[PDB]
């Protein structure tokens, strides 16, 4: 994964590229709000991709056991902020996670941490959705997991708004349609 | 102003800077969705700053005369999409324009064209608001003009949403408070 | 003279002929199933959208009911309005909010709606339609004041990529007394 | 397809017909507001039918490939503006697209260009709905596609608002009712 | 004298006879199942809609503004005999005399259940409260949907009567109009 | 059907009956506000029952189109204004029509004319709902048709508000419950 | 036999006497201005809230599902004598017999204006409709806010009675529950 | 004030009166649902009037803070549940309190206890509003205080819904209209 | 044994002592005006937030009203719930939706609310609070089935940067019959 | 200010006190769910009061300069999460900031950092409101500043929701009532 040493070393390279963009756009990088912009844009881009620094394995250290709880757990409206890999323009929305545990439940804070690791990268919504559902499956080994991501893509909102919904259903969520209906009803 | 010849000439320079950013972020620019990204991001950035190509003077050729109309004209909820100059991150919202004419009214399409010229640039919301109000004042010479811009800045929404409202009041809109009250009530 | 049904009957084939020419000039086949009756359908639709030319404001004015001892503000809000943009021939639809302070003369609700219909069903500019409604009421009732607010969505710019246009005409006490104007704008919300 | 040479050549024909329409309606085409109307209404009509200039095959040449993703992708609330072919009066609304890919996904911007090519023509809502569904099927070869179009027809809004809903279901969207239920729930 | 139950009994066959004539004049068959009891049902409905004629208003340091908003109102248009329904918002500044909430609602019912003009219904309620309490001021706002124009293709008519301090002090009027929202 | 000759001949009869009603209610028909009421009420009642003048048979010509579409078409929120046949008091609301065509479609304006023909009469909501559904079935011969009418009855709103919903399901709408579920979901 | 106006006249002083005792037992002064007429006013209000006892239900190819939703309901909790207000949604599939809208509302009024349990009020209305029309099925849904627990710090209690085809056919029940939304 | 000893002693008296009410209404007090009702109603009525047990004077200690703030403090949407003194029927709603302090502030919990003391009694909304405003004035000696109570009276909602708004303005709230406007705007 | 008022009186100074230590460990001055009574105020607030320990589910169960001939679903939705996160000692507030199909035994509305209060006023995990409410109702009424849905906002993650947590326990016919479960989830909306 | 060395040193003290609180409340600190709670509640409390670690002077070193802009800037709906200093229970809401600059504007991210430094401390809403207003005044030296804070206090939400509104007006916001009216209208 990416490190703080890498970030320190690559910051002047990113600032050099951002200053070249300011020049190529027909702007004077030696003006009022454009003086510190090569560095500010570089630091913003490093923050938007800080998920590369994290590994899902080290975060996973919280699979708390449940006593006789064979019931569906849902965490809806988790704020998600990601970067489109095709155009390098943000896409912002919400993630709705649902699962049927098998003696192990994940902490609420840790569920939102999985969303953060994957969303803070150059992404495609379809991949971010599957990554979140696969991490949960591998962390808890549940009966099933359902992930629904609804986001507004700026790369087409700035072009002339429409929401993109992607859903990954695994285990009992994809096989039992009565379980899937319950999940989709409860996330409303 | 910027030209299509300039855009053709600077596109490979922008693509060279975007590919360097992909490399500096810890990504392989020779992969699936990252192959055409240096060019796609460069073309998106040229589109987001296409207002530099336009001049407010050539657009201004539509000051249609009015017969005995000394009444307030408002065009509210004009979609506005701009780029923050400090971080190079979008900021998206609406512009509400209002004016009291002096024998000359501007076409609705031309009012939204003023918003487009100024918004499609590296901006500060405060400047974009004043630029829109000054262009209208210089185009129509009215009794007064009021511009209210409400936008969501991604450079702070991606950091953890809050709307930023900036308002420029000129002429009778800044002097007569009864006129200003009417405008702010009608834009709701 | 206003437009008549005899004029409409006589000009319908001329409008259909022009619409058939438009279909061809746009690169369409006017002989295809869906376009066969279109020159006539578009012509009849355009005649309906401009039927306000057939009406006269003076002849609609016939019953100004004498509700004397009424020195209080009357408002008719959310009157549906459908008009045609005179610059591009594209619709613009919205609502008209009318308000007035009578001078021992009130106008019937149906007659206020007929004023909106006469002026809106024409090739218009929102600013003119607003003033025309306001002036018609002033001339019909001779009130203390009248306020007209028109909020409409112009398709000629919504089809180009979405913004309400608000125009307001204040006459008499509505124009002069700001406390009267504040009451009107609050009540139309 | 229609070209810019065709548009330049047919503009005076359209302006001549529009001038005739102003006269046939009982208007004075020499009055201030109507002077440039034959040309303005001609250029507006050319813009409303600019989809004739575009070809679907040339636009559909950029389909992204994603493996192990047999999950439903939805793009809802896509703004749509079309022309009624029976009366030449607009009909505006939203398009909701949904599909189950077969190792091939379409870019969000390209989905919006399919809606634009077909909607910017003299249409019937039923045809526009099928055209979009077919364009997606041809571009991706997916398991199934669903298109729902909700529009307000100015023909029966200017006559005294009622929404018209048309839906085209293809492949697994048509056959599996559990897939169709999920799509219709998610577009709400 | 106000209308009585003796008059309602005596005039019911007259109203039923007129409604029988209306069904025929409209091109309907008054002998069909759904129209058989209609001359009597319409007559009794019209008597109920105008039952306010039977009633008489004469029968029906804590000085702070009192407001009773969203009082349901159902009246009949006197020009076309078509209903108009809405809400009444009443406000007043007392002078050591307040009115019961049920009695304020009875004033609205007495005047609304008659052949009306919205402007008159608004003034009649404001005058009744002024005469009952002798307050510093009273404000009445009526917002109604007239079916005689909604059935013709079109939403709300607002009429307001301001008396006393409500009419004179604009700061009092602003407070009232803000609070009824 | 009723004619304009009949309306001219019966207007004084209706005015005579309305004048008698004013007297029977204890009003003075000579007062300013009631003088023209016998004629105004008579003309209003003739307008509310103008559907008697129209014939359903004279509406099918130059209305039925040919689609080649087996997909569901819905026209929701059609404003409906009718008169209660029991008390002669209005009942106003919305009609939602849906159908699965069989190589025959119906123009949107003609669907609205079916609602107007039947609603502008002395009605019972149950009958108005069935009459619309039968008219569409006879005009198009479709796979199925569904009609839902939701109206507020003034004859009980004036007595102390409550919406009445009546639904007629024919063909595949009546038999296939999965089709009926889709229709009822889409009209929301 | 049902309650009569003779019983309302005879029992009013008994109820007023009991309400006089309640004011004193609560620690109030029944002679203060606001409480003077309260023993009689509370007694008459309680008689009105239970006026359904006076009424008797026995007195009060177009076979498609008919629904009357959002019928206003105002009842009294029989456990604590505290009101509970809400809405009744009625639905039925007729068998060549339909009921007038006003008569459906009168069924709700007869049973709601009594000392009730929501579960019973729901079943009584469903049974009355079944006995009046003999339909294919009937569905009654009552959603009410109980003041006896809202005044204690807490929003809606939903009770549903499904009879005939509404109980048996789940596709019919789904349609009804969808349409009442 | 009323005590727990008084409540214990008067509970059988209230139960006796409630049993008499059940009989006077034509009910059988021996039926299952009514058996414990004389005691349940008695305990409910004692709870609804528990404000008699409290004293306003015993609430000011360990409650008044010292701020050095001359800015307006507002506590809106305080749930209020009271009993009509004319009919013994509840009236429920919200209290909105506002004040301009004079070097003396009041704890949020103690403001809510003032509302509870006065509301839990046989009341008239006008009195409850003034009693709260006077209690705050006497506790803090502020520049001004404003109390707005909006409640639904069941004694008229059960008769056929309508909100009653009462407002008491004291000090600068009564005198300065610009202060009163700010308060009424902020409580919305 | 459950917690008592004698226990609360005895442990209040111990809780106040611990809270005073927390103020110091956080870098605050416990002698400043606003913090003087805080060790006692926080201690009393924490005792109130955990007052459910003082209650017993068996003793609250005393009136299972015999509403026989009721083979229909009873729902009590939007019951306000306020609880304490056992992991971080931070509140989590929301609503509880309860539903059940009785077997000639119904529970009073007030008693259903008392079950929610007993379990919620403790150091909890939403999953446990949901199952505890469900099991208490099953044991009190022996019904055909019971459904409990709890939707709450956890401050321990809203204060960290905003998401509702929904937990549902389905027992008996609610768990087995999917048509019953669909009806319950539709009616709680 | 507080440091990371202080946090490391005081964590076992806080954990020891939290372990004592679990015992004093009648809980078994050895049960699964409570085992790591002394440390988790200690770290949560340290996060809720991390504003003590920050200094306002070090953050306020980046104020942008804009000339000829004497127009009002507003940042509304800034999420705020604070701790009640009387009971140590959270209070969450929104901050609405407004100001009239004097050739000096503050970055949107820096306005949000002022809210964070002061809100992440044991507070009283009245103080937090004044602190933010003062921090802006000191950083920009503007014509005037307005701060409105709306929060829900868990002290009186867990006890039986009412919002608390506090407003601090400085400079022209305090003196000119027409400026104050505009600000309060725009934050709605
Ligand atoms: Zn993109
Ligand atoms: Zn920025
Ligand atoms: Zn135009
Ligand atoms: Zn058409
Ligand atoms: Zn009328
Ligand atoms: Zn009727
Ligand atoms: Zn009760
Ligand atoms: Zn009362
Ligand atoms: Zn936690
Ligand atoms: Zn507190």
């Amino acid at each position: 994964p990416r490190s703080e040493e890498d970030n320190e070393l690559n910051l002047p390279n990113l600032a050099a590229a951002y200053s070249s963009i300011l020049s190529s756009l027909g702007e004077n990088p030696q003006r009022q709000g454009l003086l510190k912009t090569p560095w500010r844009a570089a630091s913003a881009m490093q923050f938007f991709t800080k998920g590369y620094q994290e590994t899902i394995s080290d975060v996973l250290n919280d699979a708390i056991f449940d006593e006789d709880h064979d019931e569906m757990v849902i965490v809806k409206d988790i704020d998600m902020f990601s970067m489109c890999e095709h155009h390098l323009v943000p896409f912002v929305g919400k993630v709705h996670i649902g699962y049927l545990p098998n003696k192990q439940v994940l902490g609420l804070s840790k569920l939102a941490r999985i969303v953060e690791i994957y969303s803070r990268r150059l992404q495609v919504q379809e991949r971010l959705t599957k990554q979140i559902a696969v991490a949960i499956t591998e962390a808890l080994r549940p009966a099933g997991v359902g992930v629904v991501v609804e986001a507004t893509h700026m790369c087409m909102v700035m072009r002339g708004n429409s929401k993109t919904v992607t859903s990954t259903m695994l285990g009992v969520f994809r096989e039992d349609p009565k379980t899937r209906e319950e999940f989709l009803t409860l996330i409303r």
